[PDB]
C-alpha cells in the first residue's frame, strides 16, 4: 500500500444531507448578511446580492416543484457564462431535479445529441441560443418548455425565469419558509455534464465531497465569506461549475470575467479588492510579461490557480515571483471524478506539480503496457478512486466499464509519476484528446472528415503545442496513391465543415503512414507533428 497515495483526512468535515440541502442552508445564511454579493459581471459592473440570489433560486425550485418537476426529471441550462447562470442550477439542486448543461458552443447535431441523452423537461436558455433550443425542441418531444434567461419580462412568445415564477407561485408565498427536498443523495443525481460526447451522471454525494474540498483550509479556500474572487471559467464545465458552487456555498463575491482583456483583468483585480483568481494556463504569459501589472494595489491578492491544462513550470514560477505568491495553486481533474482530485496543498507549493491527492480519493500509477502498479517517480498511467467519480455514463456501461474498473479505479488517459513528498506531476497525454484555448476538441470528428475526401487515404489527429492556445488542432495526412493536395487545401476544406474550436489551425504533415498499433497512437502523432516545428 505504499505505492497508493492516499488524501489525509479532510480539514473541513464532510456535511450531512443533499447538495442541494448544503447550498440551501448556506445560502440562507449569507442572505440575512446584508450586502452580501454573490456574483459581480466586472464588464458591466451589475451586482447580484445573495439575498437576491437566494430569493431568487428558491422562487425558481418552488415553482419547478409545482410545475411538476422531481426526481425523475432533467432540465437543461443552455448559456454562456452570466449572472442568471445558477439561478435554475441552484433552484434544481434544491428539489433534486438533475441540471444538464450544455456548451453554448454547440452546434445543433452535437446539442441535439447532448439532450437526446439528458432526456429534460424543461430548457432554460439565453437569448443567443434561444434559436437552436428551438431547431432541437422539435426533434426532441419530451421538452414541453423552454424559458430564457437574460430576460426579465417575457421575450419571442417564451416565460423568462421571472414570468415563469410568479406563474407557478401561490400568491404570497415566502421564500425564507422554504424547504429544500431530502432523498438519498447517493442516487439521485445532481448533474449531467457532457464529456467528449456522453452524459456525466454525478450523484449528489460527489457534489458533498467537493463542498469539503471546496472549504477544506489546505485543499481549497479557508471559510471567511468576505472573500472576493475573479473567475473566467466557462460554467458548462466541470472546472467552472464545482470551483463556483464551492464559492457560493463559501458564501465568497465571485467576480466575473467573460472575455480576458489585458486592462480589464488588472483593474477589476484592484478595484474590487481581489484576494484570488481562479485563471486557466493561457492567460499566464499575458501576465508574466505585461508591465502594465506593475501599478495597482494588490496587497489583498494571495492566491491565484490554475486547472483544467497544463501550466508550464517556468511560466507559473515567473508569474508566482511577479506577484510575490508562494507559487501557481493547481488542480487536476476530470469530468468524469466531478471535480479537482489532486490539487496543490496550501502550504505545499513545489512548482511544475499538479498537486496531492485531495481527501477521500486514492491515486496509482500503472505501466503503459503491463498494467501493473509503479512506484516512486516512474512514469505511466494516472488511476484514481474516491466518491467524486462519476456513478457512470448515463445508458453506456459499456464506456463506463472501460473506464472505471471493478474496484472503481478510473484510468484516466494521463501520463504522471509521483515523488518522494507525494507530489503529483502530468508529463504526456495517452488518449487523443485536444484542448484549444480550454475547449475539447474530438480528434476522430477531425479525421472522419479528412478520410471523406478523395484525395486522402489515411490521417491522425493531435495536438500540438501552442504558447498561447495550449494545443492547436494538427493532422498527419497520408494522400492517396498520385493524388495531390496542399495544407493550405486541407485546412479551408476542413474549417468549412467545422464550427470555430475544430478548426485545423496547427497546420498539416504529410506521412506515408499513421501511427498505429492494434489503434492511433496519438504520443508519436504529436511527435511527428512537433518534429517540424
Ligand atoms: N492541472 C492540469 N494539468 C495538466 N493537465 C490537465 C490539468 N487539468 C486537466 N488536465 C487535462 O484535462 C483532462 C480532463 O479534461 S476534462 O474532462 O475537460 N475535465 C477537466 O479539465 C476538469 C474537470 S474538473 C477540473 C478542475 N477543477 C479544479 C478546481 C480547482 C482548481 O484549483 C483547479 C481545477 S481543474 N478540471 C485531464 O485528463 C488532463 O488531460
Amino acid at each position: 500500500a505504499k505505492n497508493i497515495k492516499k488524501g489525509p483526512a479532510p480539514f473541513y468535515p464532510l456535511e450531512d444531507g443533499t447538495a442541494g440541502e448544503q447550498l440551501h442552508k448556506a445560502m440562507k445564511r449569507y442572505a440575512l448578511v446584508p450586502g452580501t454579493i454573490a456574483f459581480t459581471d466586472a464588464h458591466i459592473e451589475v451586482n447580484i446580492t445573495y439575498a437576491e440570489y437566494f430569493e431568487m433560486s428558491v422562487r425558481l425550485a418552488e415553482a419547478m416543484k409545482r410545475y411538476g418537476l422531481n426526481t425523475n426529471h432533467r432540465i437543461v441550462v443552455s448559456s454562456e457564462n452570466s449572472l442568471q447562470f445558477f439561478m435554475p442550477v441552484l433552484g434544481a439542486l434544491f428539489i433534486g431535479v438533475a441540471v444538464a448543461p450544455a456548451n453554448d458552443c454547440y452546434n445543433e447535431r452535437e446539442l441535439l445529441n447532448s439532450m437526446n441523452i439528458s432526456q429534460p423537461t424543461v430548457v432554460f436558455v439565453s437569448k443567443k441560443g434561444l434559436q437552436k433550443i428551438l431547431n432541437v425542441q422539435k426533434k426532441l418531444p419530451i421538452i414541453q418548455k423552454i424559458i430564457i434567461m437574460d430576460s426579465k419580462t417575457d421575450y419571442q412568445g417564451f416565460q423568462s425565469m421571472y414570468t415563469f415564477v410568479t406563474s407557478h407561485l401561490p400568491p404570497g408565498f415566502n421564500e425564507y419558509d422554504f424547504v429544500p427536498e431530502s432523498f438519498d443523495r447517493d442516487k439521485t443525481i445532481a448533474l449531467i455534464m457532457n464529456s467528449s460526447p456522453k452524459g456525466v451522471a454525478l450523484p449528489h454525494r460527489a457534489l458533498a465531497v467537493r463542498f469539503s474540498h471546496a472549504r477544506d483550509p489546505i485543499f481549497g479556500n479557508q471559510i471567511a465569506p468576505d472573500t472576493a474572487i475573479l473567475s473566467v471559467v466557462p460554467f458548462h464545465h466541470g472546472f467552472g461549475m464545482f470551483t463556483t458552487l464551492g464559492y457560493l456555498i463559501s458564501g465568497f463575491r465571485v467576480v466575473l470575467m467573460y472575455r480576458f482583456e489585458e486592462e480589464l483583468f488588472l483593474r477589476s483585480l484592484q478595484d474590487y479588492k481581489i484576494q484570488s483568481a481562479l485563471l486557466v494556463p493561457t492567460l499566464f504569459s499575458f501576465l508574466a510579461k505585461s508591465t502594465l501589472i506593475d501599478k495597482y494595489d494588490l496587497s489583498n491578492l494571495h492566491e491565484i490557480a490554475s486547472g483544467g491544462a497544463p501550466l508550464s513550470k517556468e511560466v507559473g514560477e515567473a508569474v508566482a515571483k511577479r506577484f510575490h505568491l508562494p507559487g501557481i495553486r493547481q488542480g487536476y481533474g476530470l469530468t468524469e471524478t466531478t471535480s479537482a482530485i489532486l490539487i496543490t496543498p496550501k502550504g505545499d507549493d513545489k512548482p511544475g506539480a499538479v498537486g496531492k491527492v485531495v481527501p477521500f480519493f486514492e491515486a496509482k500509477v500503472v505501466d503503459l503496457d503491463t498494467g501493473k502498479t509503479l512506484g516512486v517517480n516512474q512514469r505511466g498511467e494516472l488511476s484514481v478512486r474516491g466518491p467524486m467519480i462519476m456513478s457512470g455514463y448515463v445508458n453506456n456501461p459499456e464506456a463506463t466499464n472501460a473506464l472505471i474498473d471493478k474496484d472503481g479505479w478510473l484510468h484516466s488517459g494521463d501520463i504522471a509519476y509521483w515523488d518522494e513528498d507525494e507530489h503529483f506531476f502530468i508529463v504526456d497525454r495517452l488518449k487523443s484528446l485536444i484542448k484549444y484555448k480550454g475547449c475539447q476538441v474530438a480528434p476522430a470528428e477531425l479525421e472522419s472528415i479528412l478520410l471523406q475526401h478523395p484525395n486522402i487515404f489515411d490521417a491522425g489527429v493531435a495536438g500540438l503545442p501552442d504558447d498561447d492556445a495550449g494545443e492547436l488542432p494538427a493532422a498527419v495526412v497520408v494522400l492517396e496513391h498520385g493524388k495531390t493536395m496542399t495544407e493550405k487545401e486541407i485546412v479551408d476544406y476542413v474549417a468549412s465543415q467545422v464550427t470555430t474550436a475544430k478548426k485545423l489551425r496547427g497546420g498539416v504533415v504529410f506521412v506515408d503512414e499513421v501511427p498505429k498499433g492494434l489503434k492511433l497512437d496519438a504520443r508519436k502523432i504529436r511527435e511527428i507533428l512537433i518534429k517540424a516545428k
